[PDB]
């Protein structure tokens, strides 16, 4: 109906106005559903998209591109190699391979090679060996990863942040280091004063005797 | 109903398809439009392709510009050398450079070069950020001020940003910074805010013993 | 051997189950390969895929789609413009275009237009003027890049991180200001003390004066 197979052998394009280019192997089975070529393709999707070598574009409008990605969620997208999106995760969007999803939220986005999904968490303060950090912005969605638990990935050339009471920019090292320039410089102040202080001390103690 | 007249033009397969663009394809589908030289559509519904070398699959998608790359479902590229994977997203023409991995994303404020990552992400324009005023404290010689910003989510809609590799701490570091690199420098602030109440202390003692000694006269 | 070619001129596709669908002097030479279609297009890799001008999808399970693409290290992605990612250049993804990726090693994720790859450091501490700052978390493949030097982009609408000793969450702006109120006052404590510790001063010298 409206479908095409393309060439090779075993495609099937089952689906209405559904496309198999070529390839083999390939079943393209939902409404509007397109496998451009490759091996072992399955496209269930409405609107699904699938190349490579053995992707599932499995929900309305998945895209799964390269090797082994497996979406299975609608609005999703996997592009790069062993990636996959489960039923009833939403809206998430994988560039990267051999991803770990267990955890990701729906809305999340998953960054580059070895990367893992987590779970956003709520942090308007923070409690730091009995000092109050108060009025965090931006406590939300899922999260963005770029990478894992013991290999993580430094972000390069971020543009300094906006740094006010509601900024939600990322902060670079060198915002952090003009903050530790002054908390350096307050704390050879401390010193410098409690040297004072205890010579003041010293002429107190000093002059009761021989009053 | 497919029209492939034009040299090495290519339908393909399925419904009013039209490869109209000079070695354009429309691999198959229904209602797909591929107009611009060397554009491609890989199938779906309701495709155009209006731009040189463009590429658009999926769902309602429109490529029109040049080098455009328009995938899923209702991506509009309307300005050179952009992307949009995903669904929902919309670039301009004269929002160039723009690259998009997400859905129902809004680019009224994006600049060219930005990046929007993920669902419901809005693109922001670049500030220039020097230095900054916290209450009566100056900090200067911020690195990577005076391009477009790379956004990952909309305003109270923000979210984080896990596995960041500890960044570079110097003066002129364009490196993120981790929770574990504020910790630490606040475990310091803390240390000092003790060290000055302890200080404090001190100091009042010292006043009483001063006030004292003079009833000894 | 399964192959298919499409419609158009100066097609190949000389890969196992490779497709060529159309477009102009496009070659498929990887088993499993796939040309969408556009012009000049090369995908020498296994289970490979190109779209668009002049790319070059030349490793196992290559994605390159867009203007001058080319990828030559396995399990790599290129998506826009003006991009190259080189035999040994192993697991690198860039949706960006006219990227440097001279820097970029294994496991590394470039963003945007312009953006340059760079070595990860390892950073367990820093020292700031005679300040020492440890413990830090997260320290030890590739980065992912947000621009070049001197075209560094601000990261925005980025959640509150958790702050804590292990946290490699980042930190927005609101969370550096947070901190820099309390670095704030404690400098203005340090002068209310200092205005203090100088009037007892007073009071000793003058004493010695009353006797
Ligand atoms: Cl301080
Ligand atoms: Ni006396």
């Amino acid at each position: 109906e409206n479908s095409t197979v393309g060439g090779g052998g075993y495609n099937q394009a089952k689906g209405r106005n559904s496309t198999v280019a070529g390839g083999y192997n390939n079943e393209a089975t939902g409404t509007d559903s397109t496998i451009a070529g490759g091996r072992k393709n399955q496209a269930t999707g409405k609107g699904s998209f699938a190349a490579g070598i053995d992707n599932k574009a499995n929900a309305d409008n998945a895209v799964a591109l390269g090797n082994k990605n497996t979406i299975e969620g609608e609005n999703s997208v996997a592009i790069g190699s062993n990636n996959t999106v489960k039923k009833g995760q939403q809206n998430v969007f994988i560039l990267g391979s051999n991803t770990d999803t267990t955890n990701a939220q729906n809305g999340s986005v998953l960054l580059g090679h070895n990367t893992a999904g987590k779970a956003a968490t709520i942090v308007n303060s923070a409690e730091v060996g009995g000092l109050s950090l108060t009025g965090f912005a931006g406590a939300s969605n899922g999260t963005v990863s770029v990478g894992k638990k013991g290999k993580e990935r430094q972000i390069v050339h971020v543009g300094a942040g906006e740094i006010s009471d509601t900024s939600t920019d990322a902060v670079n090292g060198s915002q952090l280091h003009a903050l530790a320039t002054v908390v350096a410089q307050n704390k050879a102040d401390i010193k410098d004063l409690d040297d004072e202080v205890g010579l003041l001390g010293e002429e107190i103690n000093k002059h009761h005797h021989h009053h």
